Order: C-alpha cells, then sequence, then structure tokens
C-alpha cells in the first residue's frame, strides 16, 4: 500500500515543489520523472543537487 500509484504524479510533485518551492517545476520533474517516479529519491536527488546555504540545522 502507498508505494506507486502510476509512476510520475501531480501530487508527489507538487509535495516536492511545496518543500522546494524556489527550485525550478521544470527541473523538479526532471528529477521525478528521472528518478521512476519516486519523490523520495527526487527529493534526495534534488537536496544533492545544487548548493544549500550550510549552517545550523535542528528543524
Amino acid at each position: 500500500g502507498s508505494s506507486g500509484s502510476s509512476g510520475c504524479s501531480e501530487e508527489d510533485l507538487k509535495a516536492i515543489q511545496d518543500m522546494f518551492p524556489n527550485m525550478d517545476q521544470e527541473v523538479i520533474r526532471s528529477v521525478l520523472e528521472a528518478q521512476r517516479g519516486n519523490k523520495d529519491a527526487a527529493i534526495n536527488s534534488l537536496l544533492q543537487m545544487g548548493e544549500e546555504p550550510s549552517g545550523p540545522s535542528s528543524g
């Protein structure tokens, strides 16, 4: 249950967008699509991809 509805998705996507709004959509999708439609994989991919502002992290 809850694994992969059907390849890419508009939901999982938007989800990422929220997380990475600054990022570019075409990119986000370019990842999810390149990530067998795996948000998780994408998120991780996006995270790494590019350069984040180092500093303190707590959450």
